[PDB]
DNA sequence: TCTGGCCTAGATCT
DNA sequence: CACGGTGGATCGAAAA
DNA sequence: TTTTCGATCCACCGTGAGATCTAGGCCAGA
DNA sequence: TCTGGCCTAGATCT
DNA sequence: CACGGTGGATCGAAAA
DNA sequence: TTTTCGATCCACCGTGAGATCTAGGCCAGA
């Protein structure tokens, strides 16, 4: 009979990113400003994590590594679920499906512990499974759907362990993970069984060159094809699709950080135009445009493209994504690049990222538009893999993940939740063992996505709407 | 009139680390359960700030660096410490005098933004000057002292720049405050005129080096000696000291480092014993037994020493420090070095951080004894600077800078306030400019060692003491 | 019969 | 021995 | 009899992050 | 008159 | 258009 | 008339971080 509930002290303690020690020093401060009542103490708020927490029959926290049973978080997260309908009774008393995103990352530069030898490389590099329900329908009939399906929020992990990324480990994980989501059941909640169906789409296309059969990554995994050979219409869409790699669907993310970098490298190129940057002074006028474009683009955008000495191009990531988008004239008058080109360009990535159904028809008319326009505009660099993906592969994989809108299937959600996890793991944990910091990032990602309390909890929605692209809205098949 | 005091508001906002919307949603969501009080408003708790902040005549925040006028904090700061005496005036009527230390830091691996490409460096490395009182007394008459001299609590900013360290800017910056040190006055409270004596002692040997007329940093800068003529007693006894280098008082930081590295070093050169790894095999036996002392030491000891591409030995900082050090016998059978020798280590180190008064005619006497049993014992090795600065020239420096018992003299405490700078620059900070985030940085850390507030706010002792050794308390002046 | 010049390569502390 | 911290397991003791 | 609630301890964690002289080789060398 | 072998150096995505 | 955020300047309007 | 207090918007920031096939050279070559 304190002021606050337990699940609201939850939601409050996971909100303000609070401690224990935290929790309870700012409760007995508050006891001693003379309020009798407050809150529940820490014992209540762990008695309410305990209502989220999965049952031990199917959690496994080891010293090196974490996992739970698939079916297990299908049956408990679809159980909070439940509370979040209005009147989990007054729906229709009929079988429900959840249509469902998952996948994994690998995220490096994690901090090194001092304790526990154990032989496995240590804790050099995290990587983590994970997944989030999208859609309930009954034959199309939405009774529930995340308000954010782009959110970390709603990310629940699968597994985690303390091992870098591999073609190996990639494909075992991968390959068990299918076979537990090909033995899995409908959930059952107090006479109601619901399907579910999962999505393997929450991965980077730098994965999926392991899950595909292609030795190279500049190998269209879709195509099965050589950058010279890429720039034909004709002959691609005259090559067969592989086995269910539609299933592999439409990697938002890396989309548009290769089409900033192969424009740039366009943008170098203009000297000599072509696609490799072998030949003879070619690396020099690569050197001098590439910094003149650099100090240039700086100058008038305020921007400053990162450096990588371990190896990499540039962390353009999302930021230098959107503000290289906000005017295109811009860029376009500073390195020189049509206008119209990266206007479609915006209009295909705008249509992705709107989270809402897409007319193909006119989406594979724009997107082999593009290509045309490309072509006879800028041959001579062979257009990245993703780009090509984009414009003879993006419609057919659109008509194919048509059964939930592109851009709420996305990974930006799920590897945002590294953010979390580093941070979940240097406050929140409990530091007197591995094991024990295990679970500490299992449970407080649990919470951290909990259904209910995810819908009843602080939040930030001032960012409701932005200006769309004319041809955009032509393109978009927008209704409410 | 509200429950909270703005004093008592602003306390636990920084002792939570809560954001102003943070604030704000707690706030609004407690009334919303219904407790018609409870805190007040962020309008409330910005006026305490601006209670704290220095005045906008001597503060200068820029969009590259930011600094205040010394004089100014000092008057500020000590203006917040005559509400801690808790009668500011029933102390005797008499000048009082503020004995302070001080100094500055260069740390790197910062957050890079994308604004403001102004010319110089980026921001590449912080590099900023600090400062934080000590004690008071009226002819030994402490009337005031800080109960935690080694916290960051307490650690006060005079000056941040991004610009990496570099023997120029070190010096200049040096010269230019110690310039400002001899410009400055006793400061003056209602009827009260303190004076201020400041110690340049929170700084590493490592900048020593800089401010130091010595060019290689192996060489002892209070001996100005080779490694090789370092291990001579007699001549370095008979050396001069440099003008007033003293003042670089015991650096207690690097000194238990040093240690650490040097005795590693030794017990891989156990095979050939030559002070350089120079030579015909001594590569291949230390590659092979620092590999196999670190596999032994790793599986009884549970530690993995940290590794580091851009070049540096490890990073041991405190954990491996003190774990080392807790029960030595464990290196002494893993290693095979000398307990008693590592026990005479722990035995100064111990009687360093104690933080209290130390009879030097005792601690000359088992420093030179340790030096004979070193070199009597591991003469071929080259003792480091450090372990030299502390065996011959230790007892000196403690004589002279007696007049505040050593280890709450110290850089530990402000050095670990960059573990708050990168936290408030991500957090606290407002990040529309580079020029709000030096004011958002500038004040947070203001607040963060106001007096006052870090007298009355959240903190947690336990850790009350520890046991101190037997040849350690036969040492130690310990007085109560 | 053994000090100096050149350097110099490769140890040295973060 | 720097120190401000990290959630769970447990004691125990007092409400309930 | 069970719940709750504070205290307690556990085994560490984050903050210390580019340039250097000098030990020695060698080479002559009368 | 133009395909293959060797490689190979130097572009390629995080 | 990912989204959860960043303190100050200002409006305004209601206490005081 | 001044204070206070909520809302608001500003111009962005952190989270995506070691191995590769293939384009082309060349070299012969009958
Ligand atoms: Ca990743
Ligand atoms: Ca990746
Ligand atoms: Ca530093
Ligand atoms: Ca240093």
């Amino acid at each position: 009979s304190t002021i606050f509930s337990p699940e609201k002290a939850l939601g409050l303690l996971l909100s303000l990113k609070l401690s224990k020690w935290q929790y309870i020093t700012l409760r007995e401060t508050t006891i001693r400003e003379g309020s009798k009542e407050i809150y529940p103490s820490y014992y209540k708020v762990q008695k309410a994590k305990l209502q989220c927490y999965p049952p031990k029959a199917f959690v496994a926290v080891t010293d090196s590594s974490a996992k739970i049973a698939l079916q297990a978080l299908l049956d408990l997260t679809v159980n909070r679920i439940f509370e979040t309908i209005r009147s989990p009774d007054a729906i229709q008393n009929k079988q429900l499906i959840l249509i469902s995103k998952w996948g994994f990352d690998g995220a490096s530069n994690q901090s090194r512990y001092k304790q526990n030898i154990e032989s496995g490389q240590g804790d050099s590099s995290i990587f983590m499974t994970s997944l989030v329900p999208l859609k309930l329908t009954a034959d199309g009939d939405t009774v529930w759907v995340n308000p954010k399906p782009c959110s970390p929020m709603y990310c629940r992990p699968v597994q985690f362990s303390f091992v870098k990324e591999t073609k190996d480990v990639v494909i075992n994980e991968k390959t068990a993970m299918d076979d537990e989501i090909e033995a899995l059941v409908p959930s059952k909640c107090q006479g109601h069984e619901i399907s579910h169906k999962l999505m393997m789409t929450m991965i980077d296309g730098k994965i999926c060159t392991y899950l595909s059969e292609a030795k190279s990554n500049a190998a269209c995994y879709l195509c099965l094809a050589k950058p010279t050979e890429m720039s034909k219409l004709d002959v691609i869409a005259s090559k067969t699709i592989s086995s269910g790699v539609y299933e592999f669907g439409l990697s938002t993310l890396h989309a548009r950080i290769n089409v900033m970098e192969c424009l740039l490298h366009i943008a170098y190129r203009l000297d000599f135009k072509k696609w490799s940057a072998r030949g003879e002074g070619h690396q020099e006028l690569l050197h001098s445009r590439k910094k003149l474009i650099q100090d240039r683009f700086k100058d008038d955008l305020n921007l400053l493209i990162d450096i990588v000495k371990q190896g990499s191009g540039t962390t353009n990531d999302g930021n230098t994504a959107r503000r290289f988008f906000e005017f295109p004239d811009k860029t376009a008058a500073i390195t020189g690049l049509d206008e119209d080109l990266i206007r479609r360009f915006s209009v295909i990535l705008q249509a992705i990222t709107s989270g809402e159904i897409i007319d193909v028809p006119k989406f594979k008319e724009y997107a082999r538009t593009t290509a045309e326009k490309y072509v006879e505009l800028y041959d001579w660099y062979y257009m990245s893999s993703t780009v090509h993906k984009l414009l003879i592969h993006g419609g057919d994989i659109i008509a194919e993940n048509a059964i939930v809108p592109i851009g709420s299937l996305s990974e930006e959600a799920s590897e945002a939740r590294n953010k979390d996890f580093r941070r979940f793991r240097e406050h929140h944990s409990r530091k007197k063992s591995r094991q024990a910091s295990n679970e500490d990032i299992l449970n407080m990602l649990i919470i951290s996505s909990d259904p209910l309390i995810s819908f009843t909890r602080p939040k930030l929605d001032a960012h409701k709407r932005q200006t769309y692209f004319k041809e955009t809205v032509e393109l978009l098949q927008l209704q409410d």
